[PDB]
């Protein structure tokens, strides 16, 4: 029948809830393709994986892979415009990024349901001639360097290439993926190297079609898709490239037994745990490195982490297998440790070998198969609606790996139990195959090493026999039991009929002074799920630095207490999610709905009736206090946004002021606080799910009948519910804030045009405006101009108030990237001048699209009625509203809008800029603005006592 297709392949095993429609199939050349029909959809996707990745980069060029991921975007032979596909996306309510990992390089996109082929059409070319341009190749070189700086100072980021730097230094495995302008453009110039043409070279060697999946999601019928992908892909050359393996491990006998002593960025305490297994992927069907990381990575009664917790030496445990490339893997175990801990790293391993000599003393155990085999299977049928661009990114990957037929079970159903793969998995993880990293900021000074790329400081040792030697005599230890069946497995899926009095957004059920319920029965996803959101007010939880530490510390403890018997509901898909707020806390419960009001129950009762034990208090407090220690270290845009948020909000300590309190929280103190705290209280909740009315309330009232029956707590009055204000700025004010980041060597920025209270029309301005803006401030900041990696722009909003930011992590210092924004300013009103009608109208139904994208699962709805209920806005309807007024908008409406609020000379403007500092300071270019003398802000309080505040916004 068909010369461009190889094969079709049967029916695509999907759950019986999904409504979509799916065909796999290879084409001629080689593409494993996979098509997804939704006739539904707002945005279509696709993605492409091609299965190549740093692992091959040239030894002579680090991180050519990746750089090639970036180049991909900047032009091809029939698209040669180096915006034409972001611009084309944005214009058309769509969105696109990439990754490299050391066997693949993955790209996707979404774009607006109508617009598939178009996008398409462009995404296709990538991968048959791109253009690598050399003027777009020397200035995306430093958007790469500029990436890696990012990842330069953190903690994750070294360690990843600490163990690369510590295995055999010939193996593939030992390179260095992200690359920069040394690796990319100094050295290779030093040698010789036209980079252009080894762009070239390794596209044309490797893109080969053999090694592609692509996934297309949109509404038409897979006949139509098939056509398109046929269509688009037939092309591709196929030059038959063997696909890269690594049967042999980066980790040989010379690596096994040794001892790494670390240096963090952070003040953090850890002990990595790692032995080297053989790629197990093969084995998916039984999935035995996933049965052993459910038992040594277990939290309940009886487990490993129970005992090491109890002992005062971990407070948090991770153990189970890691994927290494095609050939290898490795198994983990890693712990954070007390201060005690890291005292007595040595039993710590101890235990974990007496762990594992449970496990091989009781052997396999077929039951707990069944369990996960089960659990899977119910995760599998029940699963959430993906957004599209995840889907096909995820799908694409796995078609790698998978028959057509099994690519949407394969990572979850469960088949073949094999007590002897378990047994051989479990032969490894024996000490003399041992490696053991432990992070630690006493090891400085005392370290005699380096790692090249990040400048990682270590020191390496043998493990002593000795050492060896007692962990082999692991005898067993009674502490350790595996657990017993778990009793939150749910079992009741029975979807409620739709009541007679169901409304399509949240109904206010009960209005009391003790509690405010929103409430809505699912009538969209039929999933039997639930979400439970509970907001808290007390004004005891914020009132000082004291009381904020302390509503945190007690809600820390109170997790803590309560790890080991929510563990089993969290494997059984039941979580929850504690915390405070600035108002009081949070607590949210997701999940099957089955066994929630148990789970609820017993945190409401903990909650009410808490008892601290002080073993707890003292490591916890003194890991809060590394925690807010350990800000100084996060990246300069986060500390900009960090004191942009601390001068604009009428209340709010800083991390300072809650480290100099932390000190005074005694053990006394904080027992005193809770109650304090429990006494009076509102509750505003939405319940949303799979449950009536009836149950609602009842789950309300159970909440509130816990508190009142153990805490006695009374309503709060009206007026004690407090929302905190936005500062007012004047008009043609402009204020810098500037400060020092002390780890990195970046500047952030952060730029806020505050414009007015939020409302349907000045929203609408704001948006428009955000929306034609950032495709083209992304391509001058960071593409033409290239400031840094992070360029971002958009609306803040906060407080009922509304502005535009820019933010960006540059290299240059803030005094000058002010300039080159203002100077984009100007060039967007020029823009703006010089659009057509019809360009004009596309940024409308595109932000019009992005608007009105339906929620594709029930947590995604909640999370946006819940921002109607935290805003106290409640304008469920709100993207109706302002979607039919965005429609009536004209050019002179936002030119108007830019002129009055935003142009440098504009009456109205209101500009604040945050600058943070590097670790160290005191052309074809369009033509900046002078700017006025900033007032410099000298201190925060005196800047907010010095201002009005806004009123806050009105309801309904
Ligand atoms: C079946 O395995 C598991 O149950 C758990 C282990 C665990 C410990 N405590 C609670 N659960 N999960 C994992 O092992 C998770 N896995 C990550 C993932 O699921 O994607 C990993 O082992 C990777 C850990 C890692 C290493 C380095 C950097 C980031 C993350
Ligand atoms: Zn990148």
């Amino acid at each position: 029948n068909n010369p461009a297709i190889k094969r079709i392949g049967n029916h695509i095993t999907k759950s019986p809830e999904d409504k979509r429609e799916y065909r796999g199939l290879e084409l001629a050349n080689g593409i494993k393709v996979l098509l997804i029909s939704d006739p539904t959809t707002d945005k279509s996707s696709a993605a492409l994986d091609v299965h190549i990745g740093s692992l091959s980069d040239p030894p002579n060029i680090a991180g050519l892979s990746h750089f090639l991921q970036h180049m991909l975007f900047l032009g091809t032979k029939k698209y040669p415009k180096e915006n034409e596909y972001s611009q084309f996306l944005s214009e058309h309510a769509g969105s696109s990024n990439a990754f490299t990992s050391g066997e693949h390089t993955n790209y996707y996109f979404d774009v607006s349901h109508e617009h598939l082929e178009g996008a398409l059409d462009r995404f296709a070319q990538f991968f048959l001639s791109p253009l690598f341009d050399e003027s777009a190749k020397d200035r995306e070189v430093n958007a790469v360097d500029s990436e890696h700086e990012k990842n330069v100072m953190n903690d994750a980021w070294r360690l990843f290439q600490l163990e690369k730097a510590t295995g055999n230094p010939k193996h593939p495995f030992s390179k260095f993926g992200t690359g920069n302008k040394y690796t990319l453009e100094t050295r290779p110039n030093q040698e010789g190297i036209d980079v252009r043409q080894e762009l070239l070279k390794f596209h044309s060697a490797y893109y080969s079609s053999n090694l592609m999946a692509v996934v297309v999601l949109g509404r038409e019928s897979l006949d139509d898709l098939t056509n398109l992908v046929v269509k688009l892909f037939s092309e591709v050359e196929n030059k038959n490239v063997p696909l890269p393996e690594f049967p042999e491990h980066p980790f040989q006998e010379e690596h096994l037994k040794q001892l790494y002593k670390i240096v963090p960025i952070k003040d953090i305490r850890n002990l990595y745990v790692t032995f080297p297994i053989p790629d197990l992927q093969k084995y998916y069907k039984s999935n035995p490195g996933h049965y052993l990381g459910h038992l040594i990575g277990h939290e309940g009664p009886g487990s490993l982490l129970s005992e090491l917790k109890s002992k005062g030496w971990v407070n948090t445990l991770v153990g189970g297998q890691k994927e290494g490339a095609r050939g290898f893997m490795f198994f983990i175990i890693n712990v954070d440790l007390t201060e005690e801990g890291l005292l007595h790293v040595e039993d710590i391993i101890l235990h974990m070998f007496q762990y594992i000599q449970k496990l091989r003393a009781e052997g396999p155990q077929e039951w707990v198969f069944q369990e996960l085999k089960d659990l899977n299977a119910v995760a599998f049928r029940f699963k959430d609606k993906e957004r599209p661009r995840g889907y096909t990114s995820k799908i694409a990957g796995i078609l790698h790996y998978y028959p057509l037929e099994e690519v949407l079970t394969a990572e979850y159903l469960l088949e073949e139990f094999r007590p002897d793969l378990i047994e051989m998995v479990l032969d490894k993880l024996r000490p003399e195959n041992v490696r053991v990293a432990i992070v630690s900021k006493s090891f400085e000074g005392k370290t005699d090493r380096t790692e090249e790329w990040y400048g990682t400081q270590y020191k390496q040792e043998a493990i002593p026999d000795e050492v060896i030697k007692k962990w082999q005599n692991a005898d067993l230890n009674g502490k350790f039991k595996l657990p017993t069946k778990n009793e939150f497995i749910p079992t009741n899926f029975e979807i409620l009929p739709l009541e007679k009095e169901a409304t399509p957004y949240p109904a206010l059920i009960k209005d009391t002074a003790m509690s405010k319920l929103w409430f809505k029965q699912d009538d969209k996803f039929f999933l039997p799920k639930a979400n439970l959101n509970f907001e808290f007010f007390s004004p005891f939880a914020y009132v000082d630095p004291l009381h904020s530490n302390m509503a945190y510390l007690y809600l820390e403890l109170l997790k803590d207490s309560l790890n080991e018997y929510a563990y089993a509901a969290e494997l059984a898909g039941l979580s929850y999610d504690l915390q405070n707020t600035i108002y009081g806390m949070y607590l949210s419960v997701k999940g099957y709905n089955d066994k929630q009001p148990i789970l609820l129950k017993k945190i409401i009762e903990k909650m009410a009736t808490f008892e601290i034990d002080e073993k707890r208090f003292e490591i916890i407090k003194e890991a809060y206090m590394r925690s807010l220690n350990n800000f100084r270290a996060e990246q300069p845009h986060q500390h900009a946004m960090y004191y942009l948020r601390l001068l604009m909000t009428e209340v709010a300590w800083t991390k300072d002021e809650l480290k100099e309190a932390l000190d005074d929280v005694t053990l006394p103190r904080l027992k005193a606080f809770i109650p304090q705290l429990l006494s009076r209280l509102h509750i505003e909740a939405l319940l949303h799910g799979n449950i009536t009315k009836q149950a609602a309330l009842g789950i309300m009232q159970m909440v509130e009948d816990t508190l009142i029956e153990h805490a006695h707590t009374k309503p709060l009055l009206p007026s004690q519910l407090v929302r905190y204000r936005e500062v007012q700025l004047p008009d043609r004010g402009w204020f810098v804030y500037q400060q020092r980041n002390e780890v990195h060597n970046n500047s952030g920025i952060e730029i806020y045009y505050q414009t007015d209270m939020q409302s349907t029309s000045e929203n609408m301005f704001l948006e428009l405006f955000a929306q034609i803006i950032s495709e083209p401030a992304f391509n001058t900041l960071r593409t033409k101009e290239q400031l840094g990696y992070i360029v971002f722009s958009g609306p803040r909003r906060a407080n009922g108030i509304q502005g535009l930011r820019f933010i960006i992590q540059s290299e240059k210092p803030p005094h000058y990237l002010e300039s080159r924004v203002e100077a984009f300013l100007i060039t967007m009103e020029k823009s703006i001048e010089d659009m057509t009608e019809e360009a004009f109208q596309k940024h409308i139904q595109a932000l019009a699209i992005r608007r009105l994208d339906k929620p594709k699962k029930l947590s995604a709805e909640s999370a946006k009625y819940w921002g109607e209920i935290i805003s106290q806005q409640y304008n469920f309807d709100r993207d109706n509203t302002e979607v039919a007024y965005l429609k009536t908008l004209t050019k002179e409406d936002i030119i108007k809008f830019y002129k009055e609020m935003l142009a440098v000379d504009a009456p109205r403007r209101h500009k604040v800029s945050v600058h943070v500092l590097a670790r160290e300071m005191d052309i074809n270019l369009s033509q900046a603005p002078a700017l006025p003398q900033p007032e410099v802000i000298q201190n925060m309080t005196e800047f907010k006592r010095g201002l009005p505040l806004f009123p806050l916004v009105k309801p309904h």
